[PDB]
């Protein structure tokens, strides 16, 4: 369960 998924948001 996520509404926003990133691969990199660091």
């Amino acid at each position: 369960d996520r509404v926003y998924i990133h691969p990199f948001h660091l």
